[PDB]
């Protein structure tokens, strides 16, 4: 039975995390064991992995979906710490409004909401 | 305000991972879309993301880190599935026991308990 599934982005510097995962997205660091460190949110959701062959509406695929309770409020997090925004905002046909943009490692990250 | 983290694993086929997130961790889909399939598992955990400068014991980074709560039936699985195992079983120093194997899709994934 899998309980979590939990993604390793490779770095030097795990420090580099703090200014995105910590900063922009709140998730506090839960773990660090000095050449791992892990950030995570108070919140609490099924272990899951999605196959894909493109991100939807001929997007590439992003390296993460993470899913926000309060798009607006991170949208504006993000151009307030001047970070370009590859894809969107837009609102899709399948009922989630996202963005994509860049994370300190070059990971293309879909950040979204119901 | 983060309700959840989900990899997403570039395949132009999604129905190949079945073999190994469906068969062998048991993990079912649990959307079909079918340009994106997301596998499932019904426990849940913090939404979290890790940043490691290597797998630990000097090993490469995994792609995922996959917790189960059933060690010895997951490696007797993938045994029997033929795949093979490139790092442990171990028993590592910050109490977990863990393997290593790559998926269908040839990402390095960390099985461990
Ligand atoms: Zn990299």
């Amino acid at each position: 039975a899998v309980r979590r599934v939990v993604a390793n982005i490779a770095t030097p510097e795990p420090a580099r995390a703090q200014a995105f995962y910590g900063d922009i997205l709140g998730m506090p660091v839960a773990m660090d064991h000095g050449w791992i460190v892990t950030h995570a949110s108070p919140l609490e959701a099924h272990a899951q992995v999605s196959f894909a062959r493109e991100g939807g509406s001929g997007t590439d695929v992003p390296d993460l979906s993470i899913e926000v309770d309060n798009f607006d409020e991170v949208h504006a997090r993000i151009l307030k710490a001047g970070l370009p925004i590859e894809y969107g905002p837009v609102t899709e046909a399948w009922g989630v409004q996202r963005l994509f943009l860049r994370d300190p490692f070059g990971k293309l990250i879909n950040i979204l909401s119901h």
